């Protein structure tokens, strides 16, 4: 048995990216950057928890049908840094991230959890920042750590 994840301080948001450089930059160097509504939504999400648990990024690149890792949040949002270091010039700000674990999994291994805070769609179908409950987050969590 794993009962690991089985905690009840955490909080998880899908990160949808476009980019495929986007995301190699982000392993690359621990940063990432969302549109402006969600890194207010992450930065709220980080600031709140206040170091007593975890925000879990579960990151994929649109139409890739898989996920492609997990990430925790770092830092709260710095709003006005570098212009242009994205795949889109028009990204304003930069928090860090750690990237805790790096591989593809199938839409297929997941898309049975369904989000009750988003109509019950799949959590596969999730738009950019995206909240997931944390008793789907556990499941969703299980299945990455343990596909191979
Ligand atoms: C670097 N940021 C991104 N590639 C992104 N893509 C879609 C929504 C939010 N962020």
């Amino acid at each position: 048995e794993n009962l690991y994840f089985q905690m009840k301080h955490g909080r998880v948001f899908i990160i949808k990216s476009y980019s495929e450089d986007d995301i190699h930059r982000s392993i690359k160097y621990n940063i990432w950057c969302s549109t402006e509504h969600g890194n207010k939504r992450l930065d709220a999400a980080y600031r709140s928890m206040n170091g007593k648990g975890p925000v879990y990024l579960l990151f994929s690149v649109n139409g890739s049908g898989h996920f492609c890792g997990v990430a925790e949040m770092k830092s709260a949002v710095d709003y006005n840094t570098c212009a242009g270091v994205w795949s889109q010039d028009k990204w304003k700000g930069r928090f860090d991230v750690r990237w805790i674990f790096v591989k593809d999994v199938p839409n297929s291994q997941l898309r049975h959890i369904r989000l009750e805070n988003n109509e019950n769609k799949p959590v596969t179908n999730s738009r950019d920042t995206q909240e997931v409950p944390l008793e789907k987050a556990k499941q969703v969590l299980k299945i990455i750590a343990s596909y191979k």
